[PDB]
């Protein structure tokens, strides 16, 4: 029996690029990515699961945007940022990244949900 | 936004006493219990969340049954055992305990689900 993490998706994120990360594991790795995420970024599941999502950043990603995200995660609050991201073939795209914390019944942080929308 | 852990319940365990535990946390604590569990055992949510479910054991619980459960958890396999358990008022009941592991998409153990059925 495998957990149905998609059963925590918002209605918006169902047909979307979405990632869930486990902040209790070292380096806050992705434990679930939607097929839309894999299609957009050009990776296989094996290439992404268990890694921190920073692999989407590349040579022209703004490091302050990266730090903003890191602080936003520490804040455990909903936030959105436009950040330059890259696919496996090296092509770049502006990603409107939306992140929100998910807590367990006791109120302890449990997961982060991240949704990717390329800005056209 | 709070995780809907009940969205991993089997159809059988919906109207049932059920617990989910987080084995990545120290001492494998309960992170979710159903209202049926609280009613049966006589505890409040605050009294149970974040504790290992061994608080259901009492003076005449068979220690080999306890060890069986512990090994079954290490085995990460489905198992069932009849074990004497106790409510908060000290009354005892024979619990047919059914436990199953739940894994994440990478196949790493993520939760245990435990269902309680008093044997009549
Ligand atoms: C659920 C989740 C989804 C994320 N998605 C992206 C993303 O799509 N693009 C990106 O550049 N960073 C994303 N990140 C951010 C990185 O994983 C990381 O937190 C960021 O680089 C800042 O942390 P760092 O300083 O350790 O690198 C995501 C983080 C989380 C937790
Ligand atoms: C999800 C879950 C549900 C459990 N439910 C019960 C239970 O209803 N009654 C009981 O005696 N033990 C239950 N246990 C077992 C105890 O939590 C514990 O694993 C057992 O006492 C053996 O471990 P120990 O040697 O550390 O005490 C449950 C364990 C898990 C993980």
């Amino acid at each position: 029996d495998i957990a149905d993490l998609r059963a925590l998706l918002d209605e918006d994120e169902a047909e979307m690029s979405v990632v869930f990360s486990d902040p209790s594991q070292p380096d806050n790795p992705a434990i679930y990515v939607s097929d839309a995420f894999l299609v957009q970024t050009g990776y296989t599941l094996e290439e992404v699961l268990g890694r921190n999502c920073r692999f989407l950043q590349g040579p022209d990603t703004n490091p302050h945007a990266v730090e903003a995200i890191r602080q936003g995660l520490k804040a455990e609050t909903r936030f959105t940022i436009d950040i330059l991201n890259y696919r496996k073939d090296g092509s770049a795209f502006v990603n409107r990244l939306r992140i929100r914390p998910i807590y367990d019944p006791e109120g302890n942080l449990m997961f982060f949900a991240g949704a990717q929308n390329p800005v056209l």
